[PDB]
Formats: C-alpha cells, structure tokens, sequence
C-alpha cells in the first residue's frame, strides 16, 4: 500500500539518505540511494512491483532501497547514533 515518510536525512554521508516509512501506526527505517534529495516529510511512496518505490506517484522520481528495517532499536540506535 502507499506508505508515508515521517522523517528523512539528506545524504550527509555521501550518497545515501535514510527515511522512516510509517504505515497506519507502525514505523520502519530504510537506507535510500538517490541523488535528487528532493524528498520531504509527508511524501507518499507507492509500491512499484519488486521493491522499488515511486514518490508523488511519478515513476520518474523513483529510488531503490538498500535495506528496509521494521524500525528496530539496534538500527534506530546504530543509525541516529
């Protein structure tokens, strides 16, 4: 289903941004690899087919996930360390 981002960090590392995807109430964390960095809070990510996702329902601004996580404590504690 369409997810909703709650937070996002630009590629302050080099070319990998992190986004927290919310779903109804649960939360998830996933590493993103893009270059537009035009993401923003309230962005609607729809499912493409295999795993990719399209924001704003525009297959042009798509991105690839490097590793999604169910908002685990180790990831949230090791990520926003």
């Amino acid at each position: 289903m369409e997810w909703w981002v709650k937070k996002v960090q630009d590629n302050a590392s080099a070319s990998l941004c992190r986004v927290v995807l919310q779903s109804g109430a649960l939360e998830m964390i996933a590493e993103i690899e893009a270059c537009r960095l035009r993401l923003r809070e309230g962005d609607k990510l729809t499912p493409l087919a295999d795993a990719r996702y399209c924001l704003n329902n525009n297959p042009t601004q798509t991105l690839k996930i490097r590793n999604a996580t169910h908002y685990s404590s180790e990831r949230w504690t090791n990520a926003d360390k």
